[PDB]
């Protein structure tokens, strides 16, 4: 169990003003830290905002979280669960933002919400600095959907923050799950979407992305292969091939089974696009399977490409930033097909 901490900042909040917060486990003989972001879209104008308040509120307020929550996947503790990171520091942030954690507007007579993602983060690493974190040697910056997302968003930030701060030894990296999405053509959207997003959240992007695309044109830094290569920090790239909510933005629903041409055409050439994108990222692990996220969930440690792991991938990464006979870093399938590869979850 991870225990909650409100921010001791109330002025860094969830849309409806309620304080955010982190989870907290602490492991004394570690000097290694990973903070977690959650995930689940977004919300990007006032009436499709008061809908998520009726039926999503945990990502709108925190006004009814759990005292605790148990770690899973990479933030579970037990080796047998986490063979990577299990005697890590292990932080959840909760995303209550709204805002792929780019946003930094209070809420005030103008505003009905408030979009605070990337002021949250910083406002949790700048507590956890008086709870150890001055003495990290590694913090790594993960995140699922969403909060995969926002890794890309805010990791070279994080960076910046602690070097201003008298840091300069804390080495920041950052763990990208489920977030690489492709601006592509629908199969019958994200881009027009995201655009007006970032003028309701006052929504901020990573400053070398920006200056390449500039004003009016952020929204391109929100789509992996374009951010990525701007980045300063070590990135390692998670990500099926086929992921369900790409499949979803792209008016594509598998049911009923029967495939015709144009649908097979569309799927073999999203996949092919997609590998396409990672040929030179140095850290990815990529499988060819129908899912969505992976890192927080208990079963990470099935899947595999090429005979490696995912925590076995990872654990080649932490060796790579100390190429290595058999613990590879870069793993990427090349079957066209979901569940081509037969280690696919279920
Ligand atoms: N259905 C669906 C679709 C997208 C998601 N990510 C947000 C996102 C979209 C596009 C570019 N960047 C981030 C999510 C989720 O966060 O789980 C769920
Ligand atoms: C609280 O957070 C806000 C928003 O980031 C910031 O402007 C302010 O300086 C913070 N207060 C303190 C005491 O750090």
């Amino acid at each position: 169990d991870l225990r909650l901490h409100l921010l001791l900042n109330t002025s860094v909040t969830c849309n409806d003003g309620s304080p955010a917060g982190y989870y907290l486990k602490e492991s004394r003989g570690s000097r290694r830290w990973l903070l977690f972001l959650e995930g689940g879209w977004y919300c990007f104008n006032r009436e499709n905002c008061d809908s998520r308040y009726d039926t999503m509120r945990r990502l709108m307020s925190s006004r009814d979280w759990p005292r605790t929550r148990t770690g899973t996947g990479i933030l579970s503790s037990q080796p047998e669960e986490n063979p990577y990171w299990w005697n890590a520091n292990m932080v959840f942030i909760p995303y209550c933002s709204s805002d792929v954690w780019s946003g930094a507007s209070s809420k005030s007579e103008k505003n009905e919400y408030a979009f605070m993602g990337a002021l949250i983060i910083q406002e949790v690493v700048r507590e956890l600095l008086g709870r150890g974190l001055s003495g990290a040697k590694v913090l790594l910056l993960a995140g699922s959907s969403a909060g995969g997302t926002g890794v890309l968003l805010n990791v070279d930030r994080v960076a910046e923050q602690l070097e201003k701060l008298g840091y300069p030894a804390i080495q920041v990296r950052g763990l990208a799950d489920s977030g690489w999405f492709l601006d592509n053509k629908q199969y019958r959207a994200p881009t027009e979407a995201i655009r007006r997003g970032i003028r309701y959240w006052n929504g901020v992007v990573p400053e070398r992305c920006r200056r390449q695309f500039q004003e009016g044109e952020e929204w391109n830094c929100f789509f992996g292969y374009k951010v990525y290569p701007t980045l300063r920090s070590p990135v390692f790239v998670v990500q099926w091939l086929f992921d369900e909510a790409q499949l979803t933005v792209d008016n594509v629903h598998l049911t009923g089974q029967p495939v015709q041409e144009g649908l097979r055409l569309y799927i073999q050439n999203l996949g092919r696009e997609l590998r396409h994108t990672l040929k030179d990222v140095p850290a990815s692990f990529a499988p060819a399977c129908l899912s969505h996220e992976i890192i927080i969930r208990s079963h990470w440690t099935d899947v595999q490409v090429k005979g490696t792991s995912l925590p076995r991938a990872l654990h080649c990464w932490d060796r790579s930033l100390h190429p290595l006979k058999g613990c590879p870093v870069h793993l990427v399938d090349s079957c066209p097909w979901p569940h081509c590869n037969p280690s696919c979850p279920t």
